[PDB]
């Protein structure tokens, strides 16, 4: 016995919808959802999604509180639609996937993802719930999390980290750490050999290796001597150049972290989602250096260092191809008489 | 167990609010009300109030679907709320009054009349419904009617006419008359001797007595012969003079309509709500005659003869007070000689 | 190379979407689409969809100005899509169909209606396009429209009637009548033999047969008399009766229609949109009798007779199911001594 | 001292902005302005325009009251701006220009029209009003009216008709037949010798000459004979071609009024815009012919015949230039062996 | 001679409302209100209530700007309304009180607060303006603050701070700690002994006492044992406990504070408004830890410490009402063996 109201009383009283009965007065005005308390309307909701206000309303009540895989994972993995759950883009504020099965029955294109018409899309399935493996052994197409063994089928370990109410986390209390499942048109894919990005922030990085602790503590030219990385570029590459108009380099996340503690910078988050690798226009609060378009990964400063010694420097130009967070992400990389110029995500 | 979805349910399969069990898919989008049928939103409502569009869409679906007083005599009477239903404002679209008693969550400042927030305010109570009657003599103010009489209360017999769902209509297979009773601080008041206007419309107007039926038919100068109007000015006040560029007199809603049959104009009801008076910037097509403010008032053609016909026409200009739907309107007598110029619901 | 200007520019020059390059100033603001001409902003578009302004704006410049079949044959045929065209519901202001098949890139789930996503779906096809008539035997779900005969497949005569612009007619100029065609999980499906609704408008109501020419002209008891309709409830299901609150029988548009001329009366159509039966909250402005939901149906009124005639008479209460439209209609058939009572399409 | 409340109180209390002082309670709610009467809320204006809710209502308050010239004849005559006046455009629901000059602050681009700002402009100057004549004279770009003559300057009298508060109409009891004069850089513009639209309704079409006296009543073969119009293709390109799919002429406001009174028609107005030639999408209800494109304009079926009458009948296809309402409209003439096939107000 | 236009100027100018003449061009669109400022438009007031925007522009122009009572303590003492004054609440962006006395048109129910409409409410009086203290002597219903002493009536001490201008501080160039008088039907009631709260901020949290400077500076073990805490839970209910998925404890503020410092950590204010007791949707970034519900007061250490240590240890759970800002918390206190398992503010 779905309703706005109950919806409401849900949020209100257990801090999300829990299936609890009740009802509390509500109001909707424009994309705002506002309750009565006490004779004066508090708001609970602000719409900022592209569905109704009541709808995104009720997804957002019914979003999972568990932690659940970041969006770009899924998002890498061809992930559609969940099953009877909802995974909430905190990075979007809005559902991570536009349909649902089993929520609510506006966006609902089916109760039970066994109906036919969810057989042409990758449902994603949640092993912590009851029945649920059993539903991506019987799914044509999906992908599946767990935390231990499924019998029969071989896992992929997945990151260490995942989204608790949107803050990404290593959990201490939670397990974050999924075995991650895939199958195509009825066959149990075999997933890739993956890099995975670390999820971190600029203002509250933390290295998470000796290497990443190096790289913030020493200078560039006690580091790039200590790992042996001359003719690697990563002057250009991670440190970052601010002497030209344009920013030169600065793409990893870890050199923008060390950057930010002595010059502040924008970055303008043009295209706000989450993905493996993030475009940004920044422009240098020191220098004025900037750059439209300046592409980002946090990968672990250690598996950046082993991809880029992995490379055949003898090629003027050329795409190199790297599996992170089980997607394909194709690099530039441009070298000159053996050694690199520069290496960057691919802009394409 | 109030909801949205429940009140939705009601409007589809019951054409309005009834008390129903069920529930059905609802959108709202900025300030309309959707319900999904096969797949495809189907609009049920749209908000013209100033209230929020689902407070908006409950109070609609709990309108009074039986024949109730024109908005007009209650706001005569001074009403300020109804008890345990909604006057629907259908020259509005919006609800009559701005709160409720035991209706909406929303608007209700009350479950019950009795209630001491309620003391202050003039309610409206409905003696076809059971313990109003009892609930009208226990209020300090308010506003009854009825089908009946009612024990040692003085009745006042209200207008012949009644609005049912929107549409005013002297009632055949539905009762439509009323007795109306009225109470002011604890102390029943007695109604004034009143005339009442007739509340038709322009383009379907009809005569309701032989004097009307003559004026409809006859030509302006027998009319005014057969009824001995020599000297009211019917010439101006109730045909209308289209000579110059201010439109002259044209203040009865009869003279609008014979004028109608002949040529049409613009009438912008520029405050459009239901009132004893309306005023409205005329624009006559033919001759290109207007007048920014002309006061138009609905009486039987007989009422309007006999109010002119009692006046003293030996001063300039006065102000003539007449009773008209309970309230007193003034009107602006204008004479000269001993013969009436002008007479017009005097512009406040 | 699709745009917003570009979907303007044809417009304004070519009065719908037709492929033609260029492009004007648009401007967006609230709802509605504008564009400039000689300095002023003139409105092109005001979305009253539940699809963003934009999105509406080019699914409405791209709809089908061709005859079509009606939305209410298509919705009771299982349409759940349309192949490279919009069908546009003119009742509803709105797309037919949410999603689109080769048409925006908003909301298209395919272009072209092979793909492996559409295969679930009823796919409508057009057999006076090239390649439709190939494009349903590939389909597994699907309904087709032609002129004429396609090699083998059985084909079912539709109504007489299509919507071209949003104007149902019988074609004079144009072919209406066309052949329809129904696949489910691959299998051609064999449809009903049905009776047709004449989709008929109250104000410009126009008899079709010289029975509907003699419900018309002649008087009820004579009427009745004439067509051997003694024992039949005509007086009340088709005629109405208005003699009590709640408005008893008029079920038949023809019976709307014949009251419609002497006596004018509201109705409310709480759920506007296409259907072979319409529900609406009348109010009869003469007497005042009323219903909350009266069902009416749009049938020649010798289809009708046809039906009634056709009867068990000797049963108190049954449900008579009746194949209109292509889709079931129940009806409430009510007797009493072998006599009808009442017969209306049972209320849902 | 201007403010929303003051317009307000002069829109309430005298049917627009008329100077008064007083303020009334107003609510803005989206793009609706309402007041408070007796407690509840009463919409004084819906906003249409492009501009905010506040200042358009303003704007529609500050509306010439008097008859003016229709928008068409102003924006043909190039007009950018109005001099201490606003023009409405009622068929556009919002201002015949984007500025104002002593108008509104918000919209103001001066106080009086000689400033060095309005140069460029073509201001539009009301005889009628004193020392507009005079600011004519001053300024560098304009277009003025007036009732009667000015010294020295030579004159073009205008239509016969006017817009007075959106009604076009020939005064009667006002003057609307205006002499016209214009500007470029300082210098005074000889207008050209024009025909003038006659601004008619399909709805309420009336003739205005013995020969559309005799086109509405008459029958097609002997109108054409009685004006002897035999080779003129007027059978196609006044009455109108509906045999084939697409609806053939139908290019003369009088024809679609005759084909009104027997058939009805959807005429789709894709530019809602007061202009010299009207576009319509037209679908015909009778016979399902129809055009997307179909030009229309209003002139006295002597005017056409006199145009059409005036043309070299030897090329296959050329450009018919004609002044009509002081613009250059292009027809498009097509001839075969000395005959008219078809003349159209060409589709720029 | 109120107007927008007038109240946007006081805020340009004053930067509030201040009763100076003068006007400044205003703009409306949708909930914003702006002003023209050479030429282009800035954004004078966004408005987040429930009010029409010019509305809710004039009541936050018209707000309180000397230091007031927290909008918490006027909800608890049950303040309907306030007299000649807006307090302004800076947590919702919202007018506290939904009616104005003597303030604008639009929300005044009245101009005095005398007048017999206000009798059922009660009204808050400001002893710091002229004639308060009086007007509060003749109400029926009513909180009164003050400065000093008020003759006959005995005072209640309310808490050392204030809200001036939505900045919550303990005031020492102003006055912020209130004498504080309630009436109930006209008797002056006595209000009960209280504790309040101290409402600081987690992320500048200040400690007002040595045991609060001690729980800050000494680890959890060396504090439990300093004050003799043993057996009192504060491990749980203060300190907090991250091992397990449910987030333990945590109901005190300075807990809150003191684990900020170390890990930060998401807290979802779902209703965000003030209270006494708020609730958070708590997520330990450190942990994964978290919990739906959290109830968080900012209690005094010292006073915590007396409540807890004032209770009955030796039921297995029981509800305990605290005087905390006037009104009545219910805690949940449960024991075991003579021990405090967990005491917190009670989710009801
Ligand atoms: C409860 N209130 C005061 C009534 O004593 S109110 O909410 O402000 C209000 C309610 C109804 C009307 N008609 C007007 C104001
Ligand atoms: C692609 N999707 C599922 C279809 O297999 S959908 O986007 O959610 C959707 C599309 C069209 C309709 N009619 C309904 C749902
Ligand atoms: C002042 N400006 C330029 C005029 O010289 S303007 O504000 O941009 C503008 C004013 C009026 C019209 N019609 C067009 C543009």
């Amino acid at each position: 016995a779905m309703s706005l109201e109950n919806v409401a009383f849900n949020v209100v009283n257990k801090g999300h919808f829990d299936g609890q009965q009740g009802e509390v007065p509500v109001s909707i005005i424009n994309n705002t959802v506002y309750t009565k308390v006490d004779g004066v309307d508090v708001e609970l909701f602000e719409n900022k999604t592209t569905l109704p206000v009541n709808v995104a309303f009720e997804l957002w009540a019914k979003r999972n509180i568990k932690p659940v895989p970041e969006v770009k994972i899924l998002n890498n993995l061809g992930v559609d639609i969940a099953a009877n759950t909802v995974i909430w883009d905190y990075k979007r504020d809005a559902p991570a996937h536009i349909s649902t099965i089993g929520v609510c029955s506006m966006t609902d294109i089916a109760k039970k993802p066994t109906e036919t018409i969810c057989a042409p899309l990758t449902v994603f399935f949640d092993g912590r719930v009851d029945g649920q493996v059993d539903l991506f052994r019987n799914a044509r197409n999906g992908v599946l999390i767990t935390e231990g063994s499924v019998k029969g089928l071989q896992p992929s370990v997945g990151p260490k980290q995942a989204s608790l109410n949107g803050v990404t986390l290593i959990g201490e209390a939670v397990k974050t750490q999924f075995n991650y499942y895939k199958k195509v048109d009825g066959v149990v894919q075999q997933l890739p050999e993956t890099y995975f990005t670390q999820s971190r922030n600029l203002q509250e990085f933390k290295p998470r290796s000796q290497m990443e602790i190096d790289f913030l503590e020493l200078a560039m030219d006690e580091f790039i001597e200590r790992y042996k990385l001359e003719g690697y570029a990563f002057e250009h590459i991670v440190y970052g150049d601010f002497s030209h108009s344009q920013l030169g380099g600065l793409h990893l996340l870890i050199g923008l972290a060390k950057r930010f503690k002595e010059s502040p910078f924008e970055l303008e988050d043009f295209i706000p989602m989450d993905s493996t690798v993030k475009n940004y226009f920044i422009t240098d609060a020191q220098t004025g250096s900037s750059k439209c378009v300046c592409s980002v990964i946090d990968l672990l400063l250690d598996d950046f260092v082993e991809i880029i010694k992995s490379q055949d420097l003898s090629v003027v130009s050329k795409v190199v191809k790297v599996t992170i967070d089980y997607t394909e992400i194709s690099f530039m990389l441009w070298c000159k008489d053996g050694h690199v110029e520069t290496f960057y995500p691919k802009l394409q």
